[PDB]
């Protein structure tokens, strides 16, 4: 009812293991925004309003702005955002970040940024990946996707590391910063070959083909967690920018 009293749908988004998110315009404002809407048993969930309380919380430029959520009856729960115009840094990626060395390092910079906000709050991504990063209509990153079922509190198997802890997402960056820094990989085979290679437990190895970028993902990388950076650490590494 409020869904569909309230808004019209105008492209599926994306789908999720859980449910789909649905790009809409809101009738009164006018304005696009994105919603996620999962079935829901009421009582299992209790992890879910959990997840909904900690991250309404969140206020970044580098998160998705949060709107609203509410539920309509036995079944659904609708989560309300902001929808980000330039899609996701997989799309950026994939039609030749690593040429624009300037915006690369730019991108990487507000992630970071997102990343020690939300590692600050006392919280932790976990699914961080290049579709879970959306871009606004000035291409500023919207870190979202958390992960409603997921607990976020510090206390798809590409990104993940071999271990709670906030080093867990700075791992999943240097993967990202790779594919940011890199040509997009036409073949699967490719993409996936050359990650699992980033993988390598006594040190990464990477491609034949950007040196500033090696020793900031080779940080990142490292199997064991205590020699990589925090957000914080590595925005005062002197291998940047502006
Ligand atoms: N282009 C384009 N594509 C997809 C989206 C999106 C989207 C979206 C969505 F529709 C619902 C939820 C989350 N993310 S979440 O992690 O579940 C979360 C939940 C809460 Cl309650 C609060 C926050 C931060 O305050 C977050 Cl991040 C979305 F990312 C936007 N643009």
């Amino acid at each position: 009812s409020r869904y569909f009293i309230e808004f019209e749908e105008l492209q599926l988004l994306g789908k999720g293991a859980f449910g789909a998110v649905i790009k809409v315009q809101n009738k009164l404002d006018g304005c696009c925004y994105a919603v996620k809407r999962i079935p829901i048993n009421p009582a299992s969930f209790r992890r879910i309003k959990g997840e909904v309380t900690l991250l309404s919380r969140l206020h970044h430029e580098n998160i998705v702005r949060y709107y609203n959520a509410w539920i309509e009856n036995v079944h659904y729960l609708y989560i309300q955002m902001e929808y980000c115009e330039a899609s996701t840094l997989r799309d950026t990626i994939d039609q030749g970040l690593y040429r624009d060395t300037v915006r690369l390092w730019r991108l990487f910079r507000e992630i970071l940024d997102g990343l020690a906000y939300i590692h600050e709050k006392g919280m932790i991504h976990r699914n961080l990946k290049p579709v879970n990063i959306f871009l606004d209509s000035d291409d500023h990153v919207k870190i979202g996707d958390f992960g409603l079922a997921t607990d976020h509190l510090a206390f798809e198997a590409l990104y993940v590391s071999p271990e709670y802890n906030q080093k867990v997402d700075l791992f999943s960056l240097g993967i990202i910063f790779f594919e940011m820094s890199y040509h997009p990989m036409v073949t699967a085979s490719e993409r996936i070959f050359v990650l699992n290679q980033l993988r390598d437990p006594t040190s990464p190895k990477f491609p034949e083909d950007h040196a500033k970028q090696k020793s900031v993902i080779s940080w990142l990388l490292n199997h064991d967690p205590a020699k990589r950076p925090t957000a914080t650490e590595l925005l005062k590494s002197e291998l940047l920018p502006p």
